[PDB]
């Protein structure tokens, strides 16, 4: 269960709809943050529960953020930010054997796809029921951040 | 070392004018991307030229693009794209221990910037200097960036 957190000043979502002749246009936005974090969540092929939680409990409570003399002491609640959890299966694309990426260890569509909902439903539970923005799983999307710091962060719940 | 790859479609690197001639405060632009790689790079203390030697290739050869009824088809150097590497020490913030991050793990401010100097140049030699840009090395950067897709892959030259 692997993820990319980028701490951010901003972030904006959109994807396309349909009906567009020119050379990809047509973009639609359905989907912001301000001051924040924003996430890529890949789900593996035998993820379980305890490992959807470990991405929220981080994503939730790492102190990111320097206040006032001390650095590294704020979390996103503390600040009250908001969060953009976004599915991502590229991080499972195995590229060990070649210039073509091998996605086979990721977790198959419909399978990942309710998973995903689930966690993007827990990740309120633990926070504040509006802090939280999705993408739209299966879509091409766009995505202008605002990249503070910069400051990125990687976890595989696996290595532990 | 780690790197994290993102595709975009542009990407705008900014710094703070630490300006106390003439004014105060203000960020101003010093690098500048289209379409193309973003690339958060992390020194590690134990990395060998190998290492780097192989994110410069992963990194300029994958294919992460979509040619002609083609998926996976097209790697930065084909259709002529750029990158724009950015050193990133927190990508070693170790994570299990407590909520604040150490990186206790990640190689040192100026043993690192030269190593990074190292990449960067052979970046601009395995491909072309002009596609290939950077930032400010240790400093407060605004990085807007235009993820196209999103498509993020991770290598972990450790594995």
């Amino acid at each position: 269960m692997r993820v990319v957190i980028q701490r951010v000043k901003g972030a904006i979502l959109s994807v396309r709809k349909e009906n567009i002749g020119e050379n990809e246009k047509e973009l639609e936005i359905i989907s912001e943050i301000k001051n924040g974090l924003i996430c890529f969540l890949g789900i593996h092929k035998n993820d379980t529960w305890e490992d959807a939680l470990y991405i929220i409990r981080k994503c939730l409570n790492l102190r990111l953020w320097n206040n006032d003399n001390k650095t590294w002491d704020k979390n996103v609640k503390d600040l009250n930010y908001e969060l953009l959890i976004v599915s991502q299966f590229t991080l499972f694309g195995n590229t060990k054997k070649g210039n073509k990426p091998d996605f086979h260890l990721a977790k198959e569509p419909n399978e990942a796809l309710i998973f995903y909902n689930k966690i993007i439903d827990e990740f309120k539970k633990q926070y504040n029921d509006d802090k939280i923005k999705i993408g739209k799983f299966g879509n091409y999307m766009n995505i202008d951040v605002t990249n503070d710091g910069p400051v990125t962060i990687y976890i595989d719940t696996h290595d532990i």
